[PDB]
């Protein structure tokens, strides 16, 4: 019962240089049945295997992140406010002088920062600490990608086997 | 910069002994690999348990100690193909009523969490029986399994994306 609410890749300032990293978020069951779904955070490297930062917000969680960086929503909310804020910086990371940034800034957690550039100023709307991947994680991360792919090559044979009777 | 060369990779029935487990016939994938880190590696894994990994690197230097360990009067070049010709009659022999070349892979006892199993390739005349090899190996850390799956799933991508390249042409 794992809802995928966004997945794309990103322009992102890894703390220098910038390269597309893929942002997934989904909604999990969490440690207990009251609390709402989890949170999941995870930012992989299309190429780079071994890459894996991932960080769980639970409902609980978040009620501190509301008030350390003073979020105006609830943490129903919170998932919707943080992929509108991913894809302005979608919107803006082809543009000749991109307004909003996605930035990771440094085995040690490093910050997923989304900054609005107003001018020489910069404000930051969310700050998230990420943590590097063991390689437990990757393990179990790989595997779950090897059955995705798998089912898409399963789709695309499915396909393929009934386009040539055509 | 770590080179590698893949001289064998195929299922095999073998006669798994877990620890504390009762006997059990599996399919087991095995795979006998050059590398330059040179190494063989030997590495058992399983096509419907993608946590199952056994493995054993085999350096030059150790190959040394373990022909004496083994009884072997050839040298490291040899050793794949000898392993090789083994197999392969275990995989001429599978199906048979009683298989006169068998593999079984069968855990040793720890006093801790990390239990070794033997990967013996055993021939069997009657009531006469000859163990030709006897290599002991290591249940594969998540460092190992993340090496191997990242493997799979390297190629498991570039097989799709040959799918998505021979669907179109055959689209137009």
């Amino acid at each position: 019962m794992t809802e995928l609410l966004f997945n794309k890749r990103l322009q992102v300032l890894v703390k220098e240089r910038r390269s597309v990293i893929r942002v997934s978020i989904e909604l999990q069951l969490p440690s207990s049945p009251v609390h709402r779904k989890d949170l999941v955070v995870r930012l992989t490297d299309d190429t780079d295997l071994y890459f894996l930062y991932n960080l769980i917000i639970s409902e609980e969680d978040f009620q501190s992140l509301k008030v350390q960086q003073g979020l105006l929503i609830d943490f129903t909310s919170f998932p919707q406010k943080f992929i509108d804020l991913l894809e302005q910086c979608i919107c803006e990371q082809d543009k000749e002088n991109p307004r909003f940034l996605l930035q990771l800034s440094s085995h040690s957690p490093s910050n997923l920062n989304i900054v609005e550039t107003n001018a020489d100023k910069h404000l930051t709307h969310l700050s998230l600490k990420l943590l590097p991947g063991s390689d437990t994680d990757i393990k179990k991360y790989l595997a779950s990608c090897l059955s995705s792919v798998k089912e898409e090559k399963q789709q695309l044979q499915q396909k393929l086997r009934k386009t040539e009777e055509d």
